[PDB]
């Protein structure tokens, strides 16, 4: 996985043609509502998956945006973004 070391940042990925899956992990410190944001640079099927390292949560797809929120417990998670259709970069941030 990619760490992404802070919130409230955005991240660029990449899924185009056999790159399919691209992984990340954060540190959450203190409980609280993550809001966790793809922006899609390109028109393809993508969104993501949440677990934590110790329910699972997915991005609700509104057109460009994939996003959703959760009340999350100090632990590592892990933030899996995947395609489903096509191919295209997007950015991401963890909002907290
Ligand atoms: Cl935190
Ligand atoms: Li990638």
């Amino acid at each position: 996985a990619t760490v992404i070391p802070n919130f409230n940042t955005t991240m660029q990925g990449s899924l185009l043609g056999d790159d399919s899956r691209d992984y990340y992990s954060f540190e959450v410190k203190e409980e609280g509502e993550v809001n966790i944001e793809l922006d899609k640079k390109d028109e393809f099927g993508v969104t993501w998956t949440l677990h934590p390292e110790s329910r699972i949560t997915y991005g609700q797809v509104d057109g460009n945006k994939v996003s959703n929120k959760v009340k999350l417990r100090p632990g590592k998670y892990y933030l899996l973004v995947y395609k489903y259709s096509g191919s295209g970069n997007y950015e991401l941030r963890v909002n907290k």
